[PDB]
């Protein structure tokens, strides 16, 4: 329970449309469902319902664990991950927007 943030500083950058994301400032190791957990609520969803959805340039849509890590890179130049909503369908899609408006 609880953790002090402290050195090994970063953040994961998670893709919810096609030009919008959500800031996360996880570990250097951090689990995806670390971020998931997060992004969530910066999304107002349930972690559980969602998924991380990590895409290639080419455009490849992927999906992992909520255990696998979210700043790894191994070997792939360039990556963005992203989040989907689990329907009740095998499929995943995006998202369209479900937000309203905003100063002013």
């Amino acid at each position: 329970g609880s953790s002090g943030s402290s050195g090994e500083e970063i953040f994961c950058h998670v893709y919810i449309t096609e030009h919008s994301y959500v800031s996360v400032k996880a570990k250097v190791s951090s689990i995806a469902q670390e971020i998931l957990k997060v992004v969530a609520e910066k999304i107002q969803y349930a972690e559980e319902d969602l998924a991380l959805v990590a895409i290639t340039f080419s455009g490849e849509k992927h999906e992992l664990q909520p255990n696998d890590l979210v700043i790894s890179k191994s070997l792939e130049a360039s990556g963005r991950i992203y989040v989907y909503r689990k329907d009740l369908a095998d499929t995943l899609n995006p998202f369209a927007e479900n937000s309203g408006p905003s100063s002013g």
